[PDB]
């Protein structure tokens, strides 16, 4: 791509709007940058040499730019782009940026769950094959700050929001994990438009992933799949233990694996197939799956002690991944379940299936714990804040019971991000769970 002499503006700062600044700038460009907040994120690091407008969007310019660069935390649809849009103003994204530059095949991931895991996860099967890989996008570092000559293969987490303003990815391998209710806040054409974004990521892959188990991660007109009891990749249960099979083949004994439970395998699946497709030896990508630990706030047990778990899953943001927390899990006493946040417009109904019972209390927080408690009113307590909810909990804690923050809801109405919500979630269990 030539940018040379282009007015560029870049809407939204943060890592990924200060990477995007960045890239423009060595290549000799000085772009301009809005952002709808008055000090967002990463201000005091923009160069003097950059004008930036803040605390709103600015149409003059907009409507001047021949380039935007648009954060996947704006909506397209915000009328000042759609303008420009109507205007036939170039509208792209990081990921787009970093599409045209590539210099090495890249393993595109996204799903409402499961896709930080499967990234991490195919990153580890390309380092245990001594390849030299970038991960990131969605997590970790920006994709932009990924880019380097020496890479010899790019493992990118995607979201439905980066995809929309992505028409360049030609992915070696590429996957929908799963399609369920998730942002309807920014989505007002409900799951099937939600879907359609995430759709994008097949368009120019070599191979296509698809989850057997769930139609609407199949294209809406040839690709791989993965499932429990269907798939090319798929699940062997043998007598209390599960195999991976490849086409009817046994590749792996999960009792090998550190991680456990169906939707960590059916994940670990969808990541063998990732890599096979770009052509990664099979051998050191099966080591990967027995040495990988999981990730921070992922049904991550923080503290076990006096008989009782406390554990963070603040990763679940949406009521899919709550479900898969709840769904078969076994505890000896009371689950203690915090529930809470901003649902972004999410029907909750679907967890109640799993809150029945005399061995369940609801503590509910947040923007919409008044709509959690709902799920069952008789063992529901609201509070303000998942403090507030965790000092209620902690007295009526015995032995054998479990503590799990499983929200079902982002954290932005209270917390800088689902990270913060899962560290202070243990401090607070390592000072209230022990004497
Ligand atoms: O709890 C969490 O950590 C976050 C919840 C999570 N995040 C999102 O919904 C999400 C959607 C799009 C993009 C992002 C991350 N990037 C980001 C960039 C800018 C913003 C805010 C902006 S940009 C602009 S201009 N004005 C803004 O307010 C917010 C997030 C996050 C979700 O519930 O899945
Ligand atoms: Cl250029
Ligand atoms: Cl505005
Ligand atoms: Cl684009
Ligand atoms: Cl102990
Ligand atoms: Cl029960
Ligand atoms: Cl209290």
């Amino acid at each position: 791509a030539d940018y040379q002499g282009k007015n560029v503006v870049i809407i939204g700062l943060g890592l990924t709007g200060l990477s995007c600044v960045d890239f423009f700038l060595a290549r000799g460009v000085t772009p301009r940058v809005m952002d709808t907040r008055m000090t967002p994120p990463g201000l005091d690091k923009l160069p003097e040499a950059v004008e930036r407008h803040t605390g709103s969007l600015n149409d003059e310019w907009l409507m001047a730019a021949d380039l935007i660069v648009a954060s996947p935390g704006i909506a397209l649809a915000h009328p000042s782009l759609s303008a420009a849009a109507d205007a036939g103003i170039e509208i792209v994204g990081d990921i787009e940026l970093f599409c045209r530059e590539a210099q090495a095949p890249i393993v595109a991931i996204t799903g409402s769950n499961g896709k930080s895991t499967v990234t991490t996860l195919v990153g580890e099967m390309a380092k245990a094959a001594g390849v030299n890989v970038g991960v990131g996008g969605n997590i970790g570092l920006p994709a932009l700050m990924l880019l380097d000559d020496e890479c010899e293969l790019y493992v990118l987490e995607l979201s439905s929001f980066q995809l929309e303003t992505t028409s360049s990815l030609q992915a070696v391998a590429a996957t929908i994990l799963n399609v369920t209710e998730d942002h309807m806040d920014r989505y007002p054409f409900g799951l099937q438009q939600y879907r359609a974004a995430k759709l994008r990521i097949y368009e120019n892959a070599k191979v296509c992933v698809v989850n057997a188990d769930d139609a609407l991660t199949m294209p809406i007109r040839r690709c791989v799949s993965f499932g429990v009891n269907m798939g090319d990749y798929h699940l062997n249960h043998q007598q209390g233990e599960t195999w991976l099979r490849v086409k009817g083949e046994k590749v792996l004994n999960v009792k090998e694996m550190k991680l456990s439970g169906q939707h960590n395998y059916t994940n670990a699946l969808a990541a063998l197939a990732l890599a096979d497709a770009a052509g990664l030896p099979r051998a050191s990508s099966l080591k990967a799956l027995t040495t990988f630990t999981g990730l921070p706030h992922r049904f991550e047990v923080v503290l076990e002690h006096n008989g009782v778990r406390w554990i963070n899953d603040s990763k679940a943001t949406n009521v899919g991944s709550t479900e898969a927390a709840l769904n078969g899990l076994h505890v000896d006493g009371t689950l203690h379940l915090l529930l809470g946040g901003d649902g972004k417009s999410a029907d909750f109904s679907p967890l109640a299936r799993y809150l029945n019972g005399d061995n369940v209390r609801l503590y509910c927080f947040g923007r919409d714990g008044a709509q959690l408690a709902a799920l069952r009113p008789e063992v529901a307590e609201q509070t303000e804040t998942m403090e507030q909810a965790m000092r209620l909990l902690a007295p009526r804690v015995q032995p054998g019971d479990m503590v799990l923050l499983s929200p079902a809801c982002a954290s932005l109405d209270q917390f800088k991000n689902f990270e913060q919500r899962g560290n202070e979630f243990a401090r607070l269990a390592k000072e209230l769970g022990s004497h």
